[PDB]
């Protein structure tokens, strides 16, 4: 009953929110055991936030230049670390709501859970898709650099983003826990664009099954294709390529509402090459992208 | 930048689901202080979701009747009583994940988050908001019954939802914290209509100036309007008629963005009465409803 954008409850991950000063320089922070997760970038001064040096800048910090605190509570520096773009702050306290967690580093298409934060509060919570660019279309405001993005799977969180900075198309980039980029951006208060972004071809049909396996069918017809016709359409239409791996992923989907695969991939090329009819489509207008068909599953039991 | 649907931190509500058993029949339950709301349904056994007469079946229900469990912690059940759809179990523990709460009825067009349960377990959150003919369109399965919605205010939690039950429509519909259906339904397995929907007009035009504020201007045109004239168009495409109080709530987001709330309304007039022509107002193709204007400044500022 019902299809929505739903996010993972982000109780486990708010125990875990820490502010983290470094000078004026203000961002969000991870405490897991006794360690601190936060960007590198707190770092940087105004006039070092454009091309810093990051080997120089951190070789003449000291512990006590980090100011760690989670709500009122004063965490103490006792050591310091730089993993690619992230820094690590030991503390001499373990976070007692450490979490069962993992860092994972996921792949464009796949969706988690984003908690935004604003000076080590939690102030929303919302789902996101790496894009096939490696960008995220989040909301984010000035302050939200540290928030984190995850999933769950049976009480174990698994870490998969780190908010790092908005780009000039408003999109936003950033890193896994282990401090390296989604896509060829660098920490640094440049303009930088991100490539030509396609849809997650998978998703669209995994989304196209949701609405039949809820109620809108119009789409459907009786035509079928093959895996090489479709990709050829699906080159044209700035759509991610489908691979029979993909084919194999939507074969539950497939299973549930007796659509061949390509069936449905004959019913979406249809769409693309003429229209919507201004008709919806799981009460939209555009062809969505951002659930997996992971995700359909979950919602749909 | 950007601009989405985005529920509340949902932790201080998890802290409270625990799941209530009453032989077979399993929902969610509500745990605040020393006692457990849930929907008074758990009583029936399924010879009785058809047309139970609740008061007869309570008087054969016994304390021990009810096992209520919190994660792996049993909870005692020392008392029982029923508030018009909500029963009210007290236990022996109070709870201590008790957040700084409030029970509220919300007004259709006011929004709040949903952290939907099962067997007591949180599962997911997202917002909804109260449609004008008192339904939600939330997501919701099997064993959701009880799943609760809230708003927080800094640290008060505004316990505004407990969901009860999937319509015909497939709409979803529930009561307050008191146990008052919001809307003409009763707690029992029977085909229930719910009235013709209409469009939250005044959240439409908080969408709109949200998308003026991260740079999606196009709908912007040559036209005023009047609240009268706008009404005319309004009623014709079942739309809420806009009224001085919508007038004074968009105050704000009016004097942020420069323009002045009946230019707006005329942009949306154009908008209702042309289409968008294949073009997108914050990504999306349809005009949102679903946002109040407290949402916008919430999330476009603060
Ligand atoms: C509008 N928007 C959308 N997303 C973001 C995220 N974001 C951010 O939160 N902060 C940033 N710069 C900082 C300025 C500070 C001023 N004080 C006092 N403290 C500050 C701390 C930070 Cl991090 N940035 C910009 C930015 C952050 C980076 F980590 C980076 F590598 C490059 C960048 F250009 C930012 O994008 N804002
Ligand atoms: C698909 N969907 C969308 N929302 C819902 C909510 N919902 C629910 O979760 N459960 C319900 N009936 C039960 C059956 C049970 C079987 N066992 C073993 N235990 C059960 C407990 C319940 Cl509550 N219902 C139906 C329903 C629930 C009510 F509270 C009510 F007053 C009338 C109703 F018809 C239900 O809608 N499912």
């Amino acid at each position: 009953s019902g299809f929505r954008k739903m996010a993972f409850p982000s109780g486990k991950v708010e125990g875990c929110m820490v502010q983290v000063i470094c000078g004026t320089t203000t961002l969000n922070g991870l405490w897991l055991d006794d360690v601190v997760y936060c960007p590198r970038h707190v770092i940087c001064t105004s006039e070092d936030m454009l091309n810093p040096n990051y080997e120089d800048l951190l070789i003449r910090k000291s512990n006590h230049n980090f100011l760690v605190q989670a709500g009122n509570v004063q965490l103490r520096v006792i050591g310091h670390s730089m993993q690619n773009c992230v820094l690590k702050l030991k503390v001499d306290t373990a976070n007692p709501k450490t979490p069962k967690y993992k860092f994972v580093r996921i792949q464009p298409g796949q969706t988690f859970s984003v908690l935004a934060c604003y000076n080590g509060s939690p102030s929303g919570v919302y789902q996101c898709a790496m894009r096939p660019n490696f960008t995220i279309k989040g909301s984010f405001l000035n302050g939200s650099c540290g928030s984190v993005g995850f999933n769950i799977d049976y009480d174990c969180v698994s870490f998969c983003y780190m908010h790092h900075m908005v780009l000039p198309t408003g999109v936003h980039a950033g890193t896994d826990l282990e401090g390296n980029f989604y896509g060829p951006f660098v920490d640094r208060q440049t303009a930088q664009a991100a490539g030509t972004d396609t849809t997650i071809t998978v998703n669209v049909l995994a989304w196209l099954y949701a609405a039949v396996i809820n109620g809108d069918r119009w789409f459907l017809n009786r035509f079928t294709t093959t895996l090489n016709d479709f990709n050829l359409v699906a080159m044209k239409y700035n759509y991610e390529p489908l691979t029979q791996d993909h084919v194999d992923i939507l074969g539950p989907l497939s299973a549930q509402t007796g659509i061949a695969v390509l069936d449905m991939c004959a019913s979406l090329k249809e769409l693309l090459q003429n229209g919507m009819n201004g008709r919806t489509i799981l009460g939209s207008a555009l062809l969505e992208d951002e659930f997996t068909p992971f995700d359909v599953v979950r919602q749909c039991s």
